């Protein structure tokens, strides 16, 4: 089997990514945030507390009569930028772009925070890390991809990112007219749940490569690209007037400025990122003060490839029994 899903930008900063996923009989379609930084698929629900639901599809799991509670278990969550959510669990049937899973852990929520709740676009969150990740208890719970992988022709999923567009996940197979060039494969160390890998280097602009291993996460549901303060420094010192903000809560530049490209090494390959794709524009409405999109990880603990990075390249989880990512241009 196979499926393909379009996902779409929330917005017109790409501050996230929807995913259409259709969960229950007859089906009830949620726009999920795919998030191959954590691993439970997690949704607004009928049990939700209702001052904490302002705008979301909300899962019935009352309408589905494939819908089972699992009994007994629970779920809690808190996510890198301090949001949480919690609640209990339901098993049902769950599609992505044609691909069935029946018998999936779909967690409902009981509580939600602040952020998910002004958050009216996003409807839940799938999780695409590895299994031993998820939250649910005391009997953890697989993932979509973990329970379908054994039905795929292939066992990947890929993930195609647009900037200011939609973009793709397929699962079980490699479109090979999404690309340009080749897949450059890397090794992943799933020690830490992550799909963790090591990048050879960087460049900024048109300046020289800098080989260095940085290790980081391949994370589509952290917005920017997190690197060491090294980097980041370099990085920012080449656009005038660009500055580390505490207020702020991180570099700032001026919205007059034309940001260089981001370059990151692969192997022996190289991911380019525009530098268009690095404005976050206005901290606020009106300022000529905008926000930038690679930012430190120093204080995160972890260097977070996120969607400022991934969005540059077409980018495959191998989820075989030796995992592995491959990152192409296009």
């Amino acid at each position: 089997s196979t499926g393909s899903a379009t996902t779409t930008p929330i917005d017109s900063l790409d501050d996230a990514y929807i995913t259409p996923v259709q969960i229950g009989t007859p089906a009830q379609t949620l726009n999920l945030d795919f998030d191959t930084g954590s691993s439970d698929l997690w949704v607004f629900s009928s049990e939700t507390t209702a001052s904490e639901v302002d705008g979301q599809t909300i899962y019935t799991p009352s309408k589905s009569t494939t819908a089972k509670l699992l009994s007994g278990a629970t779920w809690s969550i808190s996510y890198g930028d301090g949001s949480s959510s919690s609640g209990d669990v339901y098993t049902d049937t769950v599609s992505v772009g044609g691909l069935t899973v029946t018998g999936q852990a779909v967690e409902s929520a009981k509580k939600v925070s602040s952020s998910f709740t002004e958050d009216s676009t996003i409807d839940g969150l799938l999780g695409l890390a590895f299994s031993t990740l998820n939250t649910v208890s005391p009997t953890q719970q697989k993932t979509f991809f973990d329970n379908a992988k054994a039905s795929l022709d292939s066992p990947v999923f890929t993930a195609d990112l647009g900037y200011h567009a939609p973009g793709t996940y397929n699962f079980g197979f490699i479109d090979t007219t999404a690309y340009t060039g080749s897949i450059t494969y890397t090794a992943v160390s799933t020690k830490q749940g992550f799909w963790e890998w090591t990048s050879t280097g960087y460049a900024v602009g048109s300046g020289t490569f800098k080989s260095t291993s940085i290790d980081g996460i391949a994370d589509t549901g952290t917005t920017l690209l997190y690197l060491p303060a090294t980097v980041v420094s370099a990085y920012w010192a080449q656009v005038s007037g660009a500055k580390s903000s505490s207020s702020v809560g991180g570099y700032v530049f001026p919205c007059s400025a034309t940001l260089p490209s981001f370059t990151f090494g692969v192997g022996s390959a190289r991911i380019v990122i525009p530098g268009d794709y690095i404005d976050f524009g206005p901290i606020s409405t009106g300022s000529s003060s905008c926000f930038g999109g690679i930012q430190s990880s120093a204080g995160i603990g972890i260097n977070i490839f996120g969607d400022v990075a991934l969005k540059a390249a077409f980018v495959v989880f191998n989820g075989a029994t030796t995992p592995t990512l491959g990152f192409a241009s296009k």
